[PDB]
RNA sequence: GGCCGCGGCGCCGCGAUC
RNA sequence: GGCCGCGGCAGGUUCGAAUCCUGCCGCGAUCG
RNA sequence: GGCCGCGGCAGGUUCGAUCCUGCCGCGAUCG
C-alpha cells in the first residue's frame, strides 16, 4: 500500500538524530557567538523551519541592518561579523559577497541584507528571504516530513534543485506546493492533471490558467517561484506522478545508477543507429556551476544549430562536466555528404547582378531554374565533425563567454571508438535512449 | 566579325535552298489541281503560305472551308474524303478535330477541315483561328520573310523553337509576330533583353506594357496569349542569350551545339568528385504522342523530387529522356546513405491518454522529452535514395502520371552507380550536372 | 406595415432562442475543459465564435494550431489523435485535410488542424487561411450579428445560401463581409438591386467597381473571390428578390416555401396538355459526397440535353434529383417523335470519285442532287427522345461524369408515363416545367 | 524431471494458499451470520462449498432455497432483498434470473434464488440443477480436490477453461466430473488422448460408448449433455495438448503463454510474402456482458466470412478482438481485387417469355448462349474485399447480431494496409495468420 | 476526390472552385 | 436478454425461388 | 558574474538582402 511507502521513505528522507545533533550544538555555539558582538541576526532556510532533507545539512543565517547603509556599507562590514563568527571561513561571490564556512562540522552560510518594514521596498532576492521564512515557519508547522518526502521524490529523479545545473523544484517552492496541497500525496495527485499554463496562486488559495507555469510567491504576486522550472522537468514531473499513482513504489525514491556498459556493445549500437556520433572535447573553465551550465547548454544549442543549417540532420545534443574537461555530445543522421551544394543566384531580368554571379569561376556551368541562376559550388567539409572543427574554429566567441574562451585555446573533436574511452558513456546512453 | 557579316552567312543555313523550294511549287500546283476538280473552297495557310518555312522542315498546309450550317460529324466527313482524295499516301491524325496528314510528290501536307467564318468572333474550335492567323500576317509579313527564319534558326539551334510540350518554346507564329512587331530579327533581339515575366506585347495596338504573366497579345483574338506555352526558364534562356549576343556576335549561335560526348569513366570520376547519388529510373515508353508524354514525364520527375526532399535525400537536379522503346528519370542526390533512427513525433506531456499509447508500442530505444513533447527513435525503411525511390515507384505508380504510372506499374528498375553510365544518358547526365568540355 | 417591423419580427425566425444559445454555452465550456488537459493551442472560429450562426444551426468549429515547422503528415496526425480523444462518438471527415467531426454535451462539433501563421502570405491551404477570416471580422462585425443573421435567413428561405456545389449560393463569409461593407441587411439589400455580373466589391477599400466577374474581393487576399462559386443564376435571383422585396416587403421572404406536391393524376394532366415528352434517367446513386456527385449530375444532365439538341428532339429544361439510393436525371423535350428518314450529305457534284462511293450504297430511296450536292435519305437508329437516350447512355456513359458514369455503366433505366410520376421527382418536374400554386 | 514431480510443482501454481482461504473463510461464517439472523433456507454450493476453486478464482456461491409453493415472480422479490440485505457493497448482475452479486470481507459472493426440489424429477430452470450437481459431487470429489484444480489450471493456462461463449471450453461442473470418472486428472490426460468427435462419457453408468457427437452425461439428467457448450475445436485442441503432454511433460503446461510481441514493419512484411488482403471492421464495442458480445461478435465475423466466400474473395479465416472501447472483425482474403466484370446466369432458349426479359435490360456488353441457357456480362460495384464490406456493412447491419449490428449501424471503418498495423489487434493478426515467434 | 477553365497535339498536363 | 438448431409464414434478389439474401411467429438447446 | 527574452544601432554572409555575428539599453532567472 502507498501509506507504507510513504512511511518506509521516511527512513531514506529524514535526517537521523546525530544529524539533528550536529546541527543542534553547531546552531546553540552559532548563536552565542554572535549574542556577544550584539547583531541583529536571524536563522532562516530549510534549517529554521526543520525541512531540509537528509544528508543536506546546511545552516542559512541573515544579518538584518538599516537602511540607511546602502549597498557596500554593510557588504564589508557583514563579512567581517562572518569571519569572527566562522571557524574555518571563505568568501563566496553570489549577488553579494557572503561567507561560507564551518561551525563544529556544520556548514554555515552568512547573508548581509536589509531590515524591511514590509515586502515593498523590496530590492533583491535577498531581501525577499526573510519574508518567505517569516510567511512559511507558521504554516509549514506539522508538514516538516510532508516537504522532505517531496523533496526526496524530486532528488531521487535529478530534479530538486532551481540551480541551473538541474533547472528543477526549489526547496521553497516544495514547501510552497505541501502548504497548498497539504500533504505529499495530495501534490502528486493534482501534478499529474497540470499542464504548461496552470497557475497555482497559494495566497489566494486557487488554481487559474495562464500564459506559462506560474506559482505566484505569496510575498511577491509579481513573481513566479518556478521561473527556472525548465518546461521538459515540469513535464517529467506530471509523468513520474502518474506513474507513481499506477504502480507505488520505494524505487522512485532511490537514485538510479548510471547504464553500466560496454564500450564494445555501445560500439555495436551505433553501428545499429547508422548515425555519426562525436564530441567536443576541451578544459572547463574554472567558474562557477550556475554560470557554467548556462553556457554549455548554449555551446551546444549553437552547435546544433549550426548542423541543422549545414543539413547534417542533428537528432540531440548533450554535454557533461568532469573535473577537468567539458564535453558537448551529439548525434547527427548524416555521416557523409556530397561535395557539391546549390548556391542561389538572382533573378534572371537582372542583368547587372547575373553578370556578377556568373563572373566567379567554377568546376560546372550555372543554370536557370524558375527563372532565377543557380550554381554548383564545393563545401569546405563533408562531414560534421570537420563542419564542427571549422565552426568551433571561427565562430569560438559565440559559444558562451568563458566556455568559448577556452574553446579558443584548445579543443578537440573526438569519434568512433576513441569516443567511449572517454568518461561520457552515462550521458551517450542517455541522448541515445539505450535500456537495460 | 561585324553583326551584318554574321546574319548574312546565317541565311544560308536557314533559307531553303533552290531545289527545296521547286519540290514544294511542283507539289502545291499538283495538289491545287486535285482539289479544284472536287470543286471544294481551301487555302493554303501556314508557314509554306508565306514563304516562312525553315531550311529542310517543308510542309504544306491547307485548310478546307465549310459552310457553319454543316456539322462537327459532316465536317469531319467532308475533310477525310477530300483529304483521302488529294494526297498519295494518307494517314489519319488527331488535334482538336480528326485531320489528314499525307504526301503529294515527295513533300508531306496536312489537310485539315474548318469552318468558313466571316467575323474572327465565330471561333469555336482553335483551328478555325488558323486561317484568320494566316490572312493577318500574309500582307504584313511580306519583305520580312528572312528576318523570321533568322529568328526561327536562332531559337531552334538553342533548343527553344516549337510550342509543343517536348519544347515549351516559341510557336512559329509567335515568332513571326514578333518580326511584325519589331520590324527585324536583329531589332528583336536587341529589344528581348528588356523582356522581364511580366511583358507585354501587344500587336495590334503597337504597345508594350506590364502584366501578371509574359503575354503576347493575338491581333486575331486580344484574350489568346500567343506565347502560352513559352515557359519562364526558356523565356529566360532567351532574353540571355540575346544579351550573350549582342555583347559578341557569332555565327555560332545559329548552329545546333553537339552533344557532350564522354567516357563512362570519366562520367564515374566526375561523380565521383561531386560526392553526389546519381541513378535513374527506367521503365517502357508508353505507346502515346509526346504532348501526352513529356507533361507526364516531368510530374514524374517532379513527384519523385518531392519524395527525396521529405525523406531527407537533398536532391539537387532531375533530368528525363525518352528513348524510343524506354524512359529514363534521372536524379542526383547529395545523400548516399542516411542513418537508420529517427526522430517520430509524439503528443504533449498534458496528454494522459496519447502518451500511454506512444509509450506503449515497442522500441529498440527509450523514447525520450523534448520541448515538453514527447519523441521516440524508430527506423527507416529504406537509407539510400535509391531504395526510397524503388519503394515510392512501387506504392505511389499512380501519382505519376497516368500512362507513365500505369507502366511503372508493370515495369521498372532502378539503375544506379556504374551500370546507368552503360545506358544511354550520358548527354542528359552531363547536362544535369553542368559537365564542361 | 413598414419595412423596419417585417425585420424585427422576422429576427424572431432568425436569431438563436436562449436554449439553443445556452445548449452551445455548456457545449464550449465543456470542450475547452478537455482541450485545456491537453496543452494544445487552439481557437474557437466561424459562425459560432462571432455569435451570428443562424437559429438551428448551431455548429461549434475549433481549430488547432500547430507550428510550421510540423510536417503534414505530423500536422495530420496531432490532429486526428486530439479530436478523437475530445469529441464524443467522432467521425473521420475529409476535406483538404482529414479532420475530426463529433459531438459534445448533443452539440455539434468540428475540429480541423492547420498552422499557426504569423503571415496571411504563408497560406497555402484553405484551413491556413480561415483563422485569418476570424480575427478580421472579430472587430469588425461586432454589433452587427442580427444584420448578418437576416442575411443567411433571406437567403437560406430562398435556397441560395452556402457555397457547396449542391446550392452554389452565399457562404457564410461572404455574407458577413457584404454586412461590413453596406452596414446592415436592409442597405445590402438596397444595394444588391444595383448588382451586375460585373461588380467587383472590394471590402477591405470600400469602394465599388466594375470587372469581369462578379468579384467579392477577400480581405485577407486581394486575389480570392470570396463569391466565387456563386452561380450567374443565383446572383440573379438574389438581385431579383432584393427588387422584389423593396417593392413589396413582406416576412414571406425569410421563411421556406412549402414543399409543393401535387398529385400524379394532377401532373399527368399537365405534361398532357404541354404536348411534350417528360423522361428521366434512373440509376444508383454513387457512393460520394454531394460536392462530387452534383457537378457530375451537372455535367450529366448538360451531355444527355446537348444530345437532343443535335437529334433534334428540341428539349426545354433538364432537371436532376439525388435521393439516398437512387438519382435522376429529368428532361423535357417539345418533339415526342421524329420520323424514320432523315437526310444524310454527300460530295459536291465535282467529285466523281467519292460521289461513286457515295451512290454505290444499298438505299431504300434514290439519292439527289440539292445546291449543287448529293444529298441521301437514310433510316433513323431511333425516333424517340427516349430511344435516343437509351442509347447515347449506354455508348456515351463515359462522359457523363466520373462517378456517375461508371454507376450508369452498372446499371440505368429510361423511366417516363406513368412510372415516372410515381418516382420521388415531382418537386422537381414542377419547378422545371414551371407549374405554379 | 518426470510427471510426478511436475505435478508436484504444478500445485504450487494451482492450490490457492492459506492467506487466500484465510480470506475466503472469514467471509463464509460471516455470511452464515446473517443468513440466521433472518432465518431463511440456504446452502452453500459451487467450486467453494466443495473446497476446489482455482488459485485467485475464488468465489462464494449461495443459493437461496424456497418451498414449491411460489410462483416464478414472487422468488425474485424476497430473494433479492435478501439478498441486498446480507452484501456489503451489493449490485445486480442479470443471468438466467434477476440475482445479487457483491462483495462480503474481501471476497465476492453470488446469491441465486431457486426452488428446493425433492427429486430431481421436476427438470425445469437451470439454477435448479446446481443444489443436486453439488449434493452428487460433495461425496464423491472429497479425496480428488487437487486433481480437479490440476484439471482447471491446465486447462486455463491453455485458454480453454470456462463454459462462458467468450471461452467455449470445459465448464468447472464438467472438470469435477472428470476426474470422478477417471479417479485423477493424470488418468483424464492420458484417456482424452483418445476422445473423439463421437466419444460418450456416461459417468452414473461409468462407462465409454460411440454416439453421434460429444457427450458427457450428467448424473442427475441423462438428456443433458454437461459438455454442451464445449466446441469441437477447443476438444480438439485439448486432445492435442493431452497427446503432447505425456509425449513430453512440463511445467509449461500450466503457465500461461507469452504475449508475443511483434512489431508492424516485420508484420507488414509478412502480409506483403503472403499475397492476401488484410483488413478490419472498426465500431464501438456496445454496452453489454461477454456472454452477449462474444457470441454476436462470431455471429458478424461469420455473416461477413460468408459474404466473402459468395462475392468471391476467398476469405483464408477470420478473427475478433474487443477493447474497453471497441471491437474489431479481422479477415484475411486471397484476392486483393476481382475484375469489374462478371456472369449472370439467365434463361434456357426455349423459354422465350423469360429470354425476352432477360435481354431487355441495358448491359455494356452483348449476352451469349452457352449449354443452352442464356447469359450476360454485368459489372460489379466493388472491386476489392474492402469495398465490399463496406457496402454489406452498410446494407446489412442489421443481421450482424442484435447490438453489434446496430452499432455497425450507427459507425464504421474499414481500416487496411500498413494502418491496420497501429491498432490493438497485432496479437489477433498473428495468431490468425499462423506467425510463429 | 471530383468539377470547371487554360495549354499542346476527344487524349494528357497545369491553374481555379467545393 | 443474447447466440445456436429446426417448424410455419412474410419480403428482397432474379427472367423465374421448395432452393440464394433477409425479417417475423412457434418449439428445443447453450451461456450469463 | 553568467545565462535567457525583448528594444535600438553596427559589421559579416550574399549577385544584392533571408541568414550569421557583434555592441548598447530595459526586464527576467541563478549564484
Ligand atoms: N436467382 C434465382 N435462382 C433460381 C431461382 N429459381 C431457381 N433458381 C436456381 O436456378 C438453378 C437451376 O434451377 P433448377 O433447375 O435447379 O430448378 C438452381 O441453382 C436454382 O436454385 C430464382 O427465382 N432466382
Ligand atoms: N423460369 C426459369 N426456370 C428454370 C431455369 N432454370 C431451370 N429452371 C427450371 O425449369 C423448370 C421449368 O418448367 C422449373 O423446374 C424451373 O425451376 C431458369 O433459368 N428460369
Amino acid at each position: 500500500k502507498v501509506e507504507e511507502i510513504l512511511e518506509k521513505a521516511l527512513e531514506l528522507v529524514i535526517p537521523d538524530e546525530e544529524e539533528v545533533r550536529k546541527g543542534r550544538e553547531a546552531e546553540e555555539e552559532l548563536r552565542r557567538r554572535l549574542d556577544e558582538l550584539g547583531v541583529e541576526y536571524v536563522f532562516v532556510g530549510s534549517y529554521a523551519r526543520n525541512t531540509w532533507l537528509k544528508g543536506s545539512l546546511e545552516i542559512d543565517v541573515f544579518l538584518l541592518f538599516p537602511e540607511e547603509f546602502s549597498k557596500e556599507e554593510l557588504r564589508e562590514r557583514g563579512l567581517e561579523i562572518g569571519k569572527a563568527v566562522l571557524d574555518s571561513y571563505e568568501i563566496r561571490y553570489a549577488e553579494h559577497p557572503y561567507v561560507h564556512g564551518v561551525v563544529k562540522g556544520v556548514e554555515v552560510d552568512v547573508v548581509p541584507c536589509y531590515k524591511l518594514k514590509e515586502p515593498k521596498n523590496i530590492k533583491s532576492a535577498v531581501d525577499r528571504t526573510p519574508f518567505h521564512h517569516k510567511w512559511l515557519e507558521g504554516r509549514i508547522k506539522g508538514k516538516e516530513n510532508e516537504v522532505r518526502l517531496l523533496k526526496g521524490f524530486l532528488k531521487a529523479n535529478g530534479i530538486y534543485g532551481a540551480e541551473y545545473k538541474v533547472r528543477g523544484f526549489s526547496g521553497y517552492l516544495c514547501e510552497l506546493l505541501i502548504v497548498f496541497y497539504g500533504s505529499f500525496l495530495e501534490t502528486v495527485k493534482n501534478a499529474r492533471r497540470w499542464t504548461r499554463r496552470t497557475v497555482i496562486d497559494v495566497a489566494k488559495g486557487e488554481v487559474r490558467k495562464g500564459e506559462e507555469f506560474f506559482v505566484v510567491d505569496p510575498v511577491d504576486e509579481k513573481r513566479n517561484v518556478a521561473a527556472n522550472l525548465s518546461l521538459d522537468n515540469l513535464a517529467r514531473f506530471v509523468h513520474l506522478c502518474r506513474e507513481f499513482m499506477e504502480a507505488p513504489s520505494l524505487g522512485f525514491f532511490k537514485p538510479k545508477h548510471p547504464l553500466e556498459i560496454e564500450p564494445e556493445r555501445l560500439r555495436k549500437i551505433v553501428e545499429e543507429r547508422g548515425t555519426a556520433v562525436f564530441a567536443v572535447k576541451f578544459r572547463k573553465p574554472d567558474i562557477v556551476d550556475d554560470n557554467l551550465y548556462p553556457q554549455l547548454e548554449r555551446a551546444s544549442r549553437k552547435i546544433f544549430e549550426f548542423l541543422e543549417r549545414e543539413n547534417f540532420m542533428p537528432l540531440r545534443s548533450a554535454f557533461k562536466a568532469s573535473e577537468e574537461f567539458c564535453y558537448l555530445l551529439f548525434e547527427c543522421q548524416i555521416k557523409e555528404i556530397s561535395r557539391v551544394f546549390r548556391r542561389m543566384g538572382p533573378q534572371f531580368e537582372d542583368e547587372r547582378n547575373v553578370k556578377k554571379f556568373l563572373s566567379r569561376n567554377r568546376a560546372f556551368r550555372p543554370f536557370i531554374e524558375n527563372g532565377r541562376w543557380w550554381a554548383f559550388e564545393m563545401r569546405k567539409f563533408t562531414t560534421p565533425e570537420e563542419g564542427v572543427r571549422s565552426y568551433a574554429s571561427t565562430h569560438w566567441h559565440t559559444l558562451g563567454k568563458n566556455v568559448g574562451e577556452s574553446i579558443r585555446e584548445y579543443f578537440e573533436i573526438i569519434s568512433g571508438e576513441k569516443l567511449f574511452k572517454e568518461p561520457v558513456t552515462a550521458e551517450l546512453c542517455e541522448m541515445m535512449g539505450v535500456k537495460d
